[PDB]
RNA sequence: UUUCUCUUUUAUCUU
RNA sequence: UUUCUCUUUUAUCUU
RNA sequence: UUUCUCUUUUAUCUU
RNA sequence: UUUCUCUUUUAUCUU
C-alpha cells in the first residue's frame, strides 16, 4: 500500500511526523509541484531545561527559521501579560546562516518554506520530586502589519510588522493535550495553508514590537525579543501554526527534562553561498503524499505523551494504509 | 465521480441565491483541512436613493463590512473629492473589537469563499425611475513607497488600493437594466487557490492618517470612521463588485439590499468563537473545478426575477459541463 | 503523439511561449492553464536591441521579473563584480509608459496585478571573426522582494519599514550551476516560476529606487543599488515569481563585441475595467494538469543556458523531454 | 501520408515554401475552388547587392506584380522618415508583360492572385570585414484610399490610392527574426485572406502618393516611387503581407550578398496576348492542401538563417505528416 | 463532430447576450489563421428620447463608432 | 581492473584528476586510514579574465582554503620583484565559511586537508588578435616562520609566518609546460607529503609579510595581500605544491579567457555550524586508490593544452589499468 | 539523446 | 462519350 | 545485533 | 552521379 508513494513522498511524510533521533536522511524535499533548486535543512535542537518552581513556563514553537523556540516564565496559574517578553533559543549554527547583523539574513538564502516542525519533552526528574502538568494547544499565529499615524514633522503614517493571533496564548485552547508532567509529551505542527508557498527572508527584525514602537500600537498582547543582532533574530515567518506548551511547576517541585526540536525547511540558496553546494531540485509532485499528509495531520492528536512517540511512525503508517484502503472502495 | 457533501454546500453558498436556508457548509473543499470557523454573514438594508444622484455601492472583500457607499451627481463618477463609507455586517464589533488594534483578537486570518449581493426594489412602479449598472473590479491591496522630508530624512511605505481607477467608468463587461428590475450578482476567488490572508491591525482610513491622496495614487478615499464602530480588518482575494444606481431628478428609488458572504476564519484558541470551529473540508477536486467553471459561465449579474431560477441555472451548468467530461 | 494529443490547446501554447523562441511562436498563447479562469490580458513583451559592449569592462545584465522592463544593466571594471558603488539601470520594453503611466503613482491605472509565465533572453553576436573577444557567463538567482525593519532617531523616534531585495548577493559570485562560453557563441536562456503555483502579485506604487529615497544602502542589506530613473520614463511596477537571470559579459580591451539582444515575457495581467486595455482581455485558460506537469519537468530538465546556435534545436529539444517523461507513465 | 494531396496540391505547397533554385516546374496553379484558365508565372530574381556602411538599408518584399522588392537606405539606427523614397527592383521581363506606359498594364493580363512570395539573402562578404545584422518582420500592408477636398473651381473632393499599414515599417515588429549579418536569411509571406481572391490590374500607378498629391494628405509615412513608366510601375497589390528586412551595416563594414526572390502568381490572360498560349485551368480543389497550407504557414518561423533554407522543404514535410498524423486520432 | 474552443466562443460573441462575461474568443474560426488582435467593443449609453420625435438609430459596420443617431418629427422618416 | 578500487577510492581519483564540469558528486572523501567525520567541499571557480598587453600576468594556484588563486601583473619579460603584491580571488561563498573578521575563520571548521587542486584556462580571444604564451611549473611552497629581534622596550624577539620557496616563482622551472596562448591549458597539483595530514585553520592572517613586518625580514621575495578582512584572507596552507602560471601577453595582443578552478577539501566541521549537517565519515582505507593516486600523479605531465582536458579522465584510466596490469606479473 | 548486461553502491518497502 | 492492352513519355511519392 | 526475499531508489563499472 | 520498388501524373502508340 505504501508503495503508491514516491521515494521522496514517503521520506517527506517521515520528516513531517517522525522523530529522526537517528541520523536519518535529513530530507529529500517537498513532493509538491515546485521542482526548482532548494536545500533541505534538518534543524534539530537538544536543550536540557529545568523549570522553576511556582512558575508556569511558556514555550512557543514558532515557525521562525533558525530559532527553535521562545520561552517565558510566569507566576503559576497565570498567563503572559503586557509585562512579558519571550526570548528565542536557536538551533545549532544560527549565525552560520543568517550572519551577525540584522541586515545580513538574506546573505545565504533568500526564501524558505517549512515542511515539518516537531517537538518533544522528555523528563529528567525523579518520581518523588516532580509535580505539575504539561498543557499543549496550537495557535494560528500569522505575521501581519499595523497602520498608525505619528506626530512628527511633517506628520506621517507608520506601518510595521505586528503579530496577529498571539492572544491565543493567553488561555488554554479547547483542543488541547494536558497530562502529568512526568509523562512528557510529543507534538508537531503542519502547513496552515492549502499549499507550500515560499516566504521571503526578513531583514532587520530583532524585536516585535520593533524598536521605537510601543506595544499598545501593535495589538500584540506581549513582546518578542530575539536579543543582540549578533546572536539571534527573526528572519521570517513560516506558514505553520505555532505550538504552545505550558509547563506548570508547583512550589517545591523539581521538574527537569530534555527538549528536542525538529524542522524540515526548504531554502532557496544563493549561488554566492557555499550552502549552495548542497542544493538539489525539489522532489516532483507526489499527489498521494500530499493527500496523505493532509489526512494524517488532521487525524493525529494535538499531542501525545513521550512514550507513544516511538510508536508514532507506526501510528502514522496505519492511518495511511487505513486511508489508502478505505479509498479503494 | 460526484461531489462531496461539503463540496456541494461550498457551491451553494457560492452561487446559491439568498433564500434557500443555504448551509454555510463545512467550508472550502480545498487541500487545506485545518481548524476553521465558518461564518455566513448576511445583511438586510432598507435604503432610499437620492434623486439626481448616482449612488455607488462597493462589495469588497473586507471582513465585517458588507459594502461601501458613496454618492455623486447623476452622470458622474467618484472623484478625489469622494469618500466611501462602510456599512457593517451585524455584530462587527463582537468579531473585531472596538479598537483599531483589536481586530486580531478573535481571529488571526481568513479567506473568502463567496461574496454575493442583491437589490430588491420596493418602489411603486410609476414613482421609480433610473437604472442599475454592475461591473466588477480587480481591486487589490498593495503599498506605496515615497520619501518624506523629516529630520532626519526618511522613506515611507503605506497601504494603497490599486485598481480603484476601474470604478471611474462602466466596465465593458457589465449588467445594465431598469432600476425596478432589481439585480443579483456574485464575486469569486481572483486567485488560482484559496490562500489565507492575515487580519490587519490599525487600518481606519485609506489614504491613512497623515497621507495625502496624492501620495497613494488612489482615485478617491476610503473612510471606515470611528475605530469603535468599524474599520478595515483585511482584504480578501475576491474581485470587488461595483453597483451604480442612477436616480434621475424626481425619482423615488427605494429598495432592499442583501449581502452574502461565506468566510472561513482561523480561530484563536482564546476566542469564544473556537467552540464552533471544525476542520476545513478535505479536497474535492470536482467541486474546485465546478466552482471555476460555473463562475466563468455565469453572467455579471441578473435581474431579481431570474435570481429565483438562478440555482437551477447552476445545476444546469453542472450537468452540461459534467456530461461533456464523462463522455471523453 | 499521445503526449501532444493529451495537452489542451492553450496548454500547448503555454509551453511554447515558455520554452521556445518568439520567432518560432507567433502566438503568445491564451495564458496560464492553471485553476484560475478569471479575466486577464495576455501580453507578450519583446525587446530587440542592437548593443555594443564597452571594451575593457565587464557588463552585468539582469533579466528580472519586473513588468515592462526587459533588463537591468551596469558595467564594472574587468574581472570584478558589482559593489556598493554600483547602480543598475533598466531598459524598457516598448510602450512602458502606455502601460504604467508617467508618474511613480500611476502604475496601477491600467492594470492592478500580474503574473509571469515565461521570461527568456538571447544574445546574438554580430562581430566578425577578427574583432570578437571575451566571455558570456550566466547563472540564476532567487531574488525576491521583501522588507527591512529598522528604528529611526526622528522626533519622536520611529521605526521604518521599506522594500528590500533579498538574495541580491548571489550576483556577486558565479554559482556552480552556470553557463560560460566564448562571447562569439552567444547564448539563450529562460527562467520559470519559482513558486509551486502561479499566484498574482500586486502592482507596486511609487517605487523608483532601491534602496528608496532617503534610505542608505547599508540599512537595506542589498549589496548594490537599483535605479529606474525619471518616474516619467521608467520605474518598478512590481516583482514577479521568477528567478532572476544574471549575465556577465566580459570584454577584453581592444575587443569589438557587438550583438543583438532579445527578451521575451509572457505576462498575464488583471485589467482594470476603465483601461483601454480591457477590450483585449479574455478568460485565463482552464486547468491543464498535463501542461502544468510538463512545464515543471521541462523547466528542471533544461540547462542553465545554451549557445545561440543550438537555440533552434531548443523547441525540438524540449518536445523530446516531454515525450521522454510522458513515456514512463505509460 | 503525403499521398492524400493531389499532384498540384503538393506542387502548390512546394512553390509556397520551397526554394526552387533548381528549374523545378514553375507551378501547376492553386488547388482552390477556382478552375478557370490562368497562367502560372514563376517570378525569380537574382540581385547581387552591396550594403553601404553606416546605413540601415530597408527592403520590402511587397506583393506588387513584376517588382521583386523596394529598398531605401537610412542612417544607421534610424527608420524611414517622410523624407524617404523607396525604389522598386523588377523581376526579369517587367515590360514584357506590363508594357512601357502607365496605361498599358492590363494589356497582357487583367487580374491576378499570388500563391507564394519567398526571399533569401546569401552573404558574399568575408568573415573579417562583415559586421551588423539582418532583422525581419512582416507588415499587413493593404492598398486603400484617402478622401479629401480640394479648393479648385468649382471646389471638389478627391479620392486616391493610399497605402495603409506602412507605419509598421517604422519599428522592429515584436514577432521578428534578428541575427548576425553573415548568417544570411530566408523568409516567405502568405495569403493574408481566408481565400485566394483575384485582384485587378491597376492602370496609371507610378507613385504613391500620386503625382500632384501631397504626402501629408495620404497618411502614408513615406513614399513609393516606381520611376519612369517605361521601366517600372505599380500594377496591383496582392493579398500577401509585406516582408520587411533591415540590414544594418555599421561603419567600415563590408557587407555584400546575393538576394533571391520567388513568386508564384496566377494571372488571368487575355486572348489577344501570346502569353495566353501557356494557359491552363487552375487545379481543382484540394481541401487537404488548403488546410495544410494554413497549418504550415502558421507553424513556420518569421524567418530562418540561410543555411536552414535547404532543409526547409524537409522541415515542411515533417510539419505536414505531423499534422496529418495528429489528426488521425 | 463537435465545435472547437474558439469556434464555440465565436458563436457566443456572435449571438451571446450581453452579460455573460462573453469571451472575445480567439476570433473567427475561418480558414485564415494569420496575426490578428481581437477587440470586444462595448458601449453603455444613457439616453432620453425627445417626445413627438421619431428617433432613428443605426448600427453600422464602422469601426470605433457604435451607432449613428438622427431624429425626425414623429410619423416621418429621414429626409435629405 | 578498475574494480579493485572501492567506490570512494575511484571517486577520490576522479576529483583528483578529473574536471567535474558536470555537477558530478562533489566528493566522497579520502580513502586513507582516517574515518572520522568530515565535510567534502567541492570548490569551483569560473572567472572570466582579460590579460593586459605588454604584461606578463602571474597566477598562483596556492592551496589556501577558499581562495582559488592569486595574481599579479608584471612588465613583459620580467618576473615579480620586491615591488610586487599578489591579490587573492575567492571561490564562491568565502565569507559564508570563514566569516568577516580575521578572527572568525575557525568558527565553521577547525582543520582541513586538500585532496585535489585543478585549474584550466580556456581562451576567449579570436585567432587574429591573440598572441603570446602560457607557461606552467609547480613550486614546493610551504608556510614556515622567521625569527628575528626587535628593538622595543624591553627589547624582544619576534616570530611570524613567512612563506618559504616563493623564490621559485622568479624563474621558469625546468619542468614546465609552455605553449601558444590560444591553446589554453589544464594542470593539477597533488599532496606534497607521504600522507594526508590535517592542517589547522589560521586566525588573523590577512597579509604576508604581516602588518608591521618589513618584507626584508621575512625572506619572501614579494608580497601576499588578501585585502579587507571582511572580504578575503589566509585561513590556512595545505600540503599541495603551488601551481604557477605565466601568461605573457605581447603588445597589442587581445588575450581573454575563462579560468576554472577545482578543489576537493575535507574539513573537520564544528557541531555549532550548520555546515555540520552535511558531515559524513571519511571513506575507509583503499590501499589500491592510494597507490594509484601516487602513480598517476607522478606519470601525468606538468600540464596539457585545454583540448586534451576532456580525454584527461580517459588518459588516467589507461595509466591505472596499465599499472594494475604491469603489476600482475 | 541512441542500448542493454555486470558488479556496483547506497536507499527504502515488505517477511 | 462507348473499351481495354502496349510502349510510351514526362512527373512526383516512397526505400 | 539475530534473517532473508521484494520493489526499491540513487550510484558507478563494463559492452 | 551511386539503386531499385510504389502510386504516381500527364503523354502518345496500338486494338
Ligand atoms: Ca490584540
Ligand atoms: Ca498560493
Ligand atoms: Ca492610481
Ligand atoms: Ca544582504
Ligand atoms: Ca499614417
Ligand atoms: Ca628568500
Ligand atoms: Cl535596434
Amino acid at each position: 500500500a505504501l508503495t503508491r508513494l514516491s521515494q521522496p513522498g514517503l521520506a517527506f511524510l517521515k520528516c513531517a511526523f517522525a522523530p529522526p533521533n537517528f541520523n536519518t536522511d535529513p530530507g529529500k524535499g517537498i513532493p509538491d509541484r515546485f521542482e526548482g533548486k532548494v536545500v533541505s535543512r534538518k534543524d534539530v535542537l537538544n536543550q536540557s531545561i529545568s523549570f522553576t518552581a511556582g512558575q508556569d513556563t511558556f514555550i512557543l514553537i514558532a515557525p521562525t527559521p533558525g530559532v527553535a523556540y521562545w520561552s517565558a516564565s510566569v507566576p503559576a496559574g497565570t498567563f503572559p501579560t503586557s509585562a512579558t517578553t519571550f526570548n528565542p533559543v536557536n538551533y545549532p549554527g544560527f549565525t552560520s546562516m543568517f550572519g551577525t547583523t540584522s541586515t545580513s539574513r538574506s546573505d545565504q538564502v533568500s526564501s524558505f518554506r517549512y515542511a515539518s516542525m516537531n517537538v518533544g519533552i522528555y523528563p529528567t526528574s525523579n518520581l518523588m520530586q516532580f509535580a505539575g502538568s504539561i498543557t499543549v494547544w496550537k495557535c494560528p499565529v500569522k505575521l501581519s502589519t499595523v497602520q498608525f499615524p505619528v506626530a512628527t514633522d511633517p506628520a506621517t503614517s507608520s506601518l510595521v510588522h505586528t503579530l496577529v493571533g498571539l492572544d491565543g496564548v493567553l488561555a488554554v485552547g479547547p483542543d488541547n493535550f494536558s497530562e502529568s508532567f512526568i509523562k512528557g509529551v510529543f507534538s508537531q505542527s503542519a502547513c496552515n495553508e492549502p499549499d507550500f508557498e515560499f516566504n521571503d527572508i526578513l531583514e532587520g527584525i530583532q524585536t516585535l514590537p520593533p524598536a521605537n514602537v510601543s506595544l499598545g500600537s501593535t495589538g500584540q498582547p506581549f513582546t518578542m525579543d530575539s536579543g543582540a543582532e549578533a546572536t539571534s533574530g527573526v528572519v521570517g515567518w513560516g506558514n505553520m501554526d505555532t505550538i504552545v506548551i505550558r509547563v506548570s511547576a508547583p512550589e517545591g517541585a523539581v521538574n527537569s527534562a530534555i527538549l528536542k526540536a525538529w524542522s524540515c525547511i526548504e531554502y532557496r540558496p544563493n549561488p554566492n553561498a557555499m550552502l549552495y553546494q548542497f542544493g538539489h531540485d525539489s522532489p516532483p509532485l507526489d499527489e498521494v503524499a500530499l493527500q496523505e499528509y493532509r489526512t494524517v495531520a488532521r487525524s493525529l492528536p494535538v499531542a501525545v505523551i513521550a512514550a507513544q512517540n516511538a510508536s508514532m511512525w507506526e501510528r502514522v503508517k496505519s492511518i495511511i494504509k487505513s486511508s489508502l484502503a478505505a479509498a479503494s472502495n
